[PDB]
């Protein structure tokens, strides 16, 4: 819609907090019927009824841990903010929630914000010894660990390896786990060669850059 003023998306990282921002852009003289915010699998998260005030019906999305962030509202033009603030941030608080006015006597106006929790992960990379040998085998490994939305891992390389890497879920419902591993028959000119293991993700601003310098045995 025009009439309502919502970011179409929204970040916070898992555990932690956010606004989402509502408006009703037309300063008219038409009464706030209520608010409403719903997620778009129906469940309606909070709600200033005509009446009886403010509300968060469902169970999962508690008064403690949900609120207006403009909570004393005097008048009507008091109405048009309906801005939501979440604490302690589940994964489960992803969603597209829509902010929606209903005014009189018709029709109700609204607009979608898409709630996305984010989770930093943990990244590590170190050099596998490997002896000498026809079978290519896993020279070096780097590890993204409780990431989410999935790391993406590359790898800087002068020799003429293949990384090939593989996905597990994390300890924590939502985040996600890669395991990087740069494989290339091990000759001997590998020894003492700085490899670079390149992870990208949403919570860091730059791509983290974890040095590795590799072994071969005898
Ligand atoms: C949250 O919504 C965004 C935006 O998508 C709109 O409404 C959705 C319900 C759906 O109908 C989309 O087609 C609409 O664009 C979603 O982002 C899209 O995600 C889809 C997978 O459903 C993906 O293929 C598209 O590339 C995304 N669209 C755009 C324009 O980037 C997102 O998936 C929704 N998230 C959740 C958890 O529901």
């Amino acid at each position: 819609d025009v009439r309502v003023r919502v970011l179409p998306e929204v970040r916070g990282r898992l555990g932690g907090t956010v606004e989402l921002p509502c408006h009703l852009l037309p300063p008219t003289t038409e009464r706030v019927s209520q608010v409403t915010w719903q997620r778009l699998d129906g469940t309606v998260v909070a709600a200033f009824h005509p009446s009886f005030g403010v509300d968060f019906p469902n169970s999962q999305f508690s008064k403690d841990r949900l609120s207006f962030v403009r909570a004393r509202p005097e008048t009507n033009a008091d109405l048009r903010d309906a801005t939501l603030a979440f604490r302690g941030l589940r994964v489960e608080d992803e969603g597209n929630y829509t902010c929606e006015f209903a005014t009189d006597p018709n029709g109700t106006r609204r607009g979608v914000t898409w709630l996305r929790v984010i989770a930093q992960p943990e990244n590590h990379a170190e050099a596998q010894e490997v002896t000498i040998g026809p079978q290519s085998v896993a020279v070096a490994r780097c590890v993204s660990t409780g990431g989410r939305p999935p790391a993406r891992i590359t790898w800087i390389s002068s020799l003429g390896g293949e990384a090939k890497d593989t996905q597990e879920p994390g300890i924590q419902a939502g985040t996600v786990t890669i395991i990087s591993r740069y494989s290339l028959v091990p000759v001997g000119r590998a020894d003492g060669v700085k490899v670079t293991c390149r992870v990208e993700h949403e919570s860091f601003e730059e791509p983290i850059l974890l040095p590795v310098t590799l072994s071969v045995r005898y």
